[PDB]
């Protein structure tokens, strides 16, 4: 539209209100350390590019990084799908 996006029907979802505009929450995550836990359990994985545990992942990591963050780390790399797991508590990277 011009200046707004108002269409057919009056839509004016953009009004005078100028106590609050829109104020965006700086959600500005340093998620680095998630990036090089999943990059350490993938070079783990990689390593012998076979099936491993996930206690034993969270058994070795767990003087590198903290479980939470290791169990966050591998849940972002199974939704990725970069890993499965073909067995219970066994996780393979692709």
């Amino acid at each position: 539209g011009t200046g707004g996006i108002m269409m057919e029907e009056r839509s004016i979802e953009e009004p005078m209100e100028e106590l609050l505009e829109e104020e965006i929450p700086e959600e500005k995550e340093e998620n680095e350390l998630l990036e090089k836990a999943k990059e350490d359990i993938l070079n783990i994985l990689r390593q012998k590019r076979t099936a491993i545990s996930r206690k034993y992942i969270l058994k070795k990591l767990g003087d590198k990084y903290d479980e939470e963050t290791i169990d966050d780390a591998i849940t972002e790399l199974l939704a990725q799908g970069e890993i499965y797991e073909p067995e219970t508590g066994y996780y393979k990277l692709l």
